């Protein structure tokens, strides 16, 4: 009955689609496995597995930086998204400045509302996760359940293994099917009924398949989701979404064009951390080596080990010291050049992971150094407070009647990091303007031109702060 | 550095008035004032603008792309409504252009590979209408 | 080459010299201790001699890479700009008349075409000067503003001093700032019908 993209279904399209995700998957582990290699095991590997240390240990170093630097850049604790209003396209259908600042007041208790809602869920350690899983394997689908009353729902984050998409070169297309493994245990009573109807008798603990497929609409429509347990949908699961608002959210790190995702950051580091890792296993190997120690008697000479053995501390034995010697590993040049070369690779990807070094571990030291930080403002910001709203606002969680413009949002963190910077415009010109007292008795000259043109300099919207000839006028003839 | 330098937090661009071209049409210095004003005001929603559509995205990759290969294509849509339309950065391997000694002529082409069933409405029907039915994942070019 | 020198320094191997008497086997077959027979000077191993080399491209190395730096601005707003970024290669003013401006004069344009910035002067143009270095902050005009109003707030003292002309002195440092005092400073007219008004 499903459209185009769907007919086959959803199991079949996420089969069809795992084969090319095999090489981000392949590159994620090795990036894993050179870094911290827990972080992506593979599909195969489970408990009673070991995972070997690295030798370089300075890729853990860095992605450990990273993660941190980007988390506390892109999500700080105080508020990090700016609600816009377009302004003089409302002061037309607004009575006075007063009603600006009212529409401001109410734009930011929208994002205080936010922010509550946002540490409420947890949303940082899952966000920490998914930026950490971006850095060693740029992919990530975030997947926000909608609001329920007010009990915790956190984001279920989705690992790469565990979802497929499919893009276009524009990557307009979107085909995303995620799998995920419930023990019928957690079922939803819907599934839990759809699935014993299909099936006969089944047991509270072996793993049920769920696999939930966005496509778009074969018709100038929107994204039709679906959710496939095993063969056949289940009925209750049919919503529908916005081609904007869709609550799945795909992340990627460095986008490619033609390429639907992938690309780690440290996917172009990886020569250097093999590079490393070679160097650093070849010194710990020779250590070992250096630590075993052997006897080497010259049997030209007379001293003889037995006796050696067989004497207390003192005991004056017959020998001689140089009959006696130990074997050296005498590759000490070597050593140097080794030392050399790994310090050299460990700087560069030091200064690389930022590990040399809100607002200036930001648009300075996490941009100058990282390439673009701003691509995951408007893949993993933007997104999530466009979701977050349209869903506090489908419930009654934050104010829903803009009838005036769309606020649009500027998450995006250089732009809007502490609500702009109207501050410093506002104390700036409010010192101006304290200041001009002592020469109020001037006659020569006119203040409010100059209060004026201060402002216009600083660039600061003066309509409700300052008084202007006209109104000053009225409020004058009413005072009386 | 650029990114830093050319599109900075504050204003960087000034909308200039040519005074004593208005100063003999204008009543007070209150007036140029106002103008100056407005000016300000027309800077600051065009800071809202750019900083609303995530232009500052799209501006550093197409200057990394003009440090490693200076050549880039922004295409600036239409407004429509106000959802957010951010431009659409062509890369060099999708668009050319034709330039004579002065580069005043210019015939520039870019290809987008739109896969069917995402392509905008009139593109679909027009493809639909030259053949006769494309696989939603087949790309088209345009 | 640095990097493929430190690999062949990487692989460690035994040289043992026939002539002596060291057995290997020996060797490996033993523990911690356990004193076996054999002579130290037996057992060598192999080792890059190749040093000097390494030296001189380590310093040919370090020049490039100064030099590309220096390029790149890694050893070095208007100091990210003016000074830095356009002195380490002058693209921050060709690229403020090939990205800067077409946009803004695209951007401005459509948002007139939409009712987001109604413009009716009938007075100019409103040209577009973006041209950052020139107008990085508005322009150096509200350090001029400030300078004039501080000099204003001096001489105040010396009001009650009928040999100079607090307005003519006024007038001549504002045209020394090169400010537009035309609406801020009150001309004889302006100050005479103030006065009359005032009554």
């Amino acid at each position: 009955k499903r459209t185009g993209l769907a007919e086959d279904g959803a199991k079949s399209v996420y089969e069809r689609l795992k084969n090319d995700r095999a090489p981000y998957e392949t590159r994620a582990q090795n990036c894993a496995q050179y870094t911290i290699p827990s972080l992506f095991p593979k599909d195969s590997d489970n408990a009673s597995t070991d995972y070997q240390t690295p030798w370089q240990a300075v890729g853990a170093r860095g992605l450990n930086n990273l993660a941190s630097k980007l988390m506390l850049a892109l999500f700080p604790m105080q508020t990090w998204m700016r609600l816009t209003i377009s302004e003089y396209e409302a002061k037309q259908l607004l009575s006075d400045p007063d009603g600006l600042a009212k529409v401001d007041e109410g734009l930011s208790m929208v994002e205080r509302i936010i922010m509550n809602y946002i540490e409420s869920n947890s949303y940082r350690v899952t966000l920490f996760e998914a930026l950490k899983q971006l850095v060693v394997a740029g992919n990530v689908l975030l997947y926000l359940p909608e609001p329920e009353g007010s009990n915790y729902n956190p984001m279920k984050l989705y690992r790469l293994s565990s979802y497929v998409v499919q893009r276009d070169a524009f990557g307009n297309v979107l085909q995303m099917v995620t799998r995920d493994q419930i023990a019928f245990g957690a079922l939803p009573e819907d599934i839990r009924k759809a699935v014993e109807g299909q099936g006969g008798e089944k047991k509270a603990d072996e793993t049920i398949d769920v696999y939930t497929h966005i496509y778009l609409d074969e018709d100038s429509g929107e994204y039709l989701r679906y959710e496939e347990v095993e063969g056949m949908e289940v009925q209750g699961s049919d919503g529908t979404y916005p081609k904007e608002a869709c609550p799945y959210i795909p992340i990627r790190m460095v986008r490619l064009d033609g390429e639907s995702y992938g690309r780690s950051y440290i996917e172009e580091y990886l020569g250097d951390l093999r590079s490393l890792e070679n160097l650093q296993e070849a010194i710990v190997k020779m250590s070992m080596i250096s630590s075993k120690v052997i006897g080497l008697v010259n049997p030209a000479g007379i001293t003889q080990p037995r006796r050696l053995t067989k004497a207390q501390t003192g005991d004056f034995v017959t020998g001689r010291p140089e009959d006696i010697s130990f074997l050296q590993l005498e590759k000490q040049a070597d050593f140097t050049v080794a030392k050399a070369v790994s310090d050299a690779i460990e700087a560069r990807l030091s200064f690389a992971f930022m590990l040399n070094s809100i607002r200036y571990v930001a648009s300075e030291l996490e941009d100058t150094l990282g390439g673009v930080y701003s691509i995951l403002s408007q893949e993993l910001q933007l997104p999530l407070v466009r979701v977050l709203l349209k869903q506090l606002q489908a419930t009654q969680q934050i104010p829903e009647l803009p009838k005036e413009a769309v606020e649009p949002t500027i998450s995006t963190g250089l732009e809007a990091i502490g609500r702009g910077q109207d501050l410093d415009k506002l104390e700036r010109c409010v010192t101006a303007w304290a200041a001009l007292a002592p020469m109020r008795d001037d006659p020569d000259i006119n203040l409010a031109m100059i209060k004026l043109r201060i402002a216009n300099a600083i660039g600061i919207d003066t309509s409700g702060i300052l008084l202007t000839e006209e109104q000053k006028q009225q409020k004058m003839a009413q005072q009386s």
